[PDB]
């Protein structure tokens, strides 16, 4: 399928024990679409201070489209240094490896995969 619901669990920034998914653009979407498809993609609520606690490049998921059954339409969108390579809506957060970290919410999406 071009799209695959997920409920992504909503991780606090300071619990966050795998702080990003590797060292390059390229890596970094890799991983994060492999722990999308194997459950273990935990999300990070972007605020004042919590990208500097992160490790780049980062992974978002943005808001790709304006929501069936409740999930969000998102895609992959990395930023390493201030570039951003993809484009697309507003930010729904960061994503992290999980490896069971207690979350604060669920975020329900539609990842186009």
């Amino acid at each position: 399928k071009t799209h695959v619901q997920l409920s992504l669990p909503v991780l606090q920034v300071r619990d966050v024990l795998v702080r990003g998914f590797g060292d390059s653009v390229e890596e970094v979407l890799s991983e994060a679409r492999q722990h999308l498809k194997d459950g273990t993609c935990g999300l990070v609520e972007v605020e004042k201070g919590v990208l500097p606690q992160l490790e780049q490049p980062y992974v978002f998921i943005k808001r790709s489209d304006a929501a069936p059954h409740g999930h969000v339409m998102v895609e992959l969108v990395a930023e390493l240094e201030g570039i951003q390579y993809g484009r697309s809506g507003e930010t729904l957060g960061v994503l992290v490896p999980h490896v069971g970290e207690i979350p604060v919410a669920y975020r329900k999406v539609l990842l186009r995969k």
